[PDB]
């Protein structure tokens, strides 16, 4: 009998340990489950899965193998394609993540079937022994990637099961598939990666990779990614490896802290009086704030589905600290609409944003978003494409009063974390 590799967020055949561990005990068939705990979401996000499952099934066909594609709860249909296989194990790759070790410990049951699961490839893993807040400390383990492992050159025939639905996006998908994603991270390393230290901070996001879509489902292994930009090396080389890290250390924050989920990481901010406000919240998310960056920021978000870490950073403090929204429904609100959305990264980046303890980032720090735009995007290029509304980025009509916004935040934060 056959051995089940079940890829979940790993769409990928390159550095895979569980398929790997497979394949050299046996025959495999792989296998996707679409399970509604994870598809329940926008349409931009449910295609970006299930047009990447469709590639992985292509890349498995290309190779002569069998991926089964099957839709439901994971304790119904592992268990079901392990029957109508007669699996003699299931191999994947471990989970850490509440619903993932939830689901997996469902699967295990239901499963008359030892399930195998193998560690994913990381630069740091997020289960280390020591706590760490801090990010220079949590790096400093890191010591350089290891190798990663190979693909299958081809793979065991086997029966094929299941249709993978076509959805519609509302809007323009990168292309989908490790092969898009590998040929994605070849071009970036070659004519991206000097300059990387002197343009990721661009509003425009166009100095970086444009990679995280890819990493978000593991169609890109980041261990892979870690090696080859250090055998490229030069020194943008170990900038742009660190900001791998910093997804690592996302993984690490919320499997530590898990309760960072519910509330700040830092108790001085868990009693902050946020304004909840309709109004406001919808001008926000809907880029109609009058501030050019912020919203310049957001309609490239509904639009795309993709925003740089400095327009990202810029958005989300805004609403946290100019705007005084509820970080908790704007950071849902924000990872439902990138493809990339990541609940771990977004809830790190948003805490750190927010001013509210990740990387014990203080509070003090506030965005101008004037200074921010005439900064980050120095001839009004971004600006144009995004908002063409206004014609600098100075605020015309701004929903609060933009100083005074700032005033009333530091008064309030400056006042919590002392005491
Ligand atoms: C409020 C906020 C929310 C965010 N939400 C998400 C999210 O849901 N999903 C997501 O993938 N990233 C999120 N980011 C992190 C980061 O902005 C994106 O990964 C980045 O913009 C991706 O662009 P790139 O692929 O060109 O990155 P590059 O600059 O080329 O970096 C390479 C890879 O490193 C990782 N990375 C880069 N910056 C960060 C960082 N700040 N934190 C963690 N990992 C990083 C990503 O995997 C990225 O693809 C968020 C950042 C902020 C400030
Ligand atoms: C938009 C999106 C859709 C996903 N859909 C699935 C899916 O249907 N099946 C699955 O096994 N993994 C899916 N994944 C990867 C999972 O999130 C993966 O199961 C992970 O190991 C545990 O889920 P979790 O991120 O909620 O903890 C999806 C990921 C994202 C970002
Ligand atoms: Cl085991």
């Amino acid at each position: 009998g056959p051995l089940l590799v079940w890829h979940r967020g790993d769409l990928r055949l390159h550095d895979h340990p569980a398929l790997l561990e497979a394949l050299a005990r046996g025959p495999v068939v792989g296998l996707v489950v679409l399970d509604p705990n994870n598809l329940k979401t926008t349409p931009r996000r449910r295609a970006w899965f299930l047009e990447n499952v469709r590639a992985l099934r292509e890349a498995y066909r290309a190779r002569g193998g069998a991926l089964w594609v099957l839709e439901g709860l994971p304790w119904e249909k592992v268990p079901e394609a392990a029957r109508r296989l007669k699996a003699k194990a299931v191999y994947a790759l471990t989970s850490h993540t509440p619903y993932g070790r939830y689901r997996d410990g469902r699967v295990r049951e239901a499963l008359p079937v030892p399930l195998h699961l193998l560690p994913a490839p990381h630069l740091l893993p997020p289960d280390l022994p020591r706590a760490y807040r801090v990010y220079t400390p949590f790096s400093r383990l890191y010591r350089g990637a290891a190798p990663p492992l190979p693909p299958p050159e081809a793979l065991p025939k086997g029966p094929e099961e299941g249709e993978i639905p076509r959805e519609d996006p509302g809007l323009p998908l990168p292309e989908p598939g490790e092969e898009a994603a590998l040929a994605g991270l070849r071009a970036f390393l070659e004519a991206k990666l000097p300059r990387y230290a002197e343009e990721r901070d661009r509003l425009d996001g166009e100095g970086g990779s444009r990679l995280s879509p890819y990493f978000a489902l593991g169609v890109l292994s980041p261990r892979l990614a870690a090696w080859e930009a250090e055998r490229r090396g030069g020194e943008g080389a170990r900038k742009w490896v660190a900001e791998l890290l910093w997804r690592d250390f996302s993984y690490h924050l919320l499997y530590h802290f898990p309760w960072m989920a519910e509330r700040p990481l830092d108790p001085r901010f868990q009693a902050f009086p946020w304004q909840e406000d309709e109004a406001l919240f919808q001008a926000w998310y809907e880029g109609k704030t009058g501030v050019p960056l912020v919203d310049a920021a957001m309609r490239e978000l509904h639009a795309t589905g993709f925003l740089s870490n400095r327009a990202r950073m810029n958005a989300a403090q805004f609403a946290v600290k100019h705007l005084l929204l509820p970080w908790k429904r704007c950071e849902e609100a924000f990872r439902h609409l990138l493809l990339d959305g990541d609940r771990a990264v977004n809830l790190q980046g948003w805490q750190w944003a927010g001013g509210l303890g990740v990387d014990a980032a203080p509070y003090f720090r506030v965005f101008n978003p004037v200074l921010q735009g005439e900064r980050h995007d120095p001839e009004g290029r971004w600006l144009k494409r995004w908002a063409p509304e206004y014609p600098s980025y100075a605020p015309k009509d701004p929903v609060v009063d933009l100083e005074e916004a700032r005033r009333r935040y530091l008064r309030l934060a400056r006042d919590l974390a002392r005491g």
